[PDB]
């Protein structure tokens, strides 16, 4: 058994031309996990996580601040305590418009990767 | 399946008692159910005050996420008390429980392969 503080695993910053302002922290990778992962990912203010697609379905839970949720049309903005379920294929995107940093859990099946 | 997204605040989901053999003072919101899920399920567990889930296993993995409070978790050695903030990976077969010796609600966020129900 595994029991760890999320903090202390060592984020990676990811910076793309789809995704600036976010880093990620894998909490249950493919060397621990039969069949899903576990992340957390942070939103800087301004975190931009363009709109994408995956093969796979997403369960999210906001853990704190503001997220803005980019949809295939439009977006909606959900607060810490809001749990998301992105179907497979959906087009879908983040973005922290607030001042504070923005968390949430992400699982996705192990075919995703980590 | 079915294509779009569900938001939604888990607190708009009713807790409801757990009761078996096994488990008291406990009540669970099924977040992402069987009923949606293409492969793993998304569950919040509420411990209230002295609640236990005692010592148990199951063929299948646990990731569990703590959400609030002071989770004690029971370990097949001994016990650790861990807070919000933690994760905890429950290995398949690993003999594992919980207690709430505190005086307020802990939750925690438990995922399981939809294999093992919601």
């Amino acid at each position: 058994m595994i029991l760890k503080r999320a903090y202390d695993v060592t984020p990676q910053k990811i910076s793309t031309d789809k995704v600036r302002g976010v880093r990620k922290r894998v909490l249950i990778g493919l060397k621990d996990a039969p069949n899903f992962v576990m992340r957390l990912f942070t939103v800087e203010p301004g975190g931009l996580i363009d709109r994408h697609s995956h093969p796979w379905e997403h369960e999210i839970f906001v853990l704190k601040g503001k997220l803005t949720v980019l949809k295939e049309q439009g977006e909606e903005t959900v607060e810490e305590g809001f749990y998301i379920f992105v179907e497979p294929n959906e087009i879908h995107g983040f973005r922290n418009d607030t001042d504070s940093e923005v968390e949430f859990l992400c699982l996705i099946p192990k075919e995703g990767g980590e």
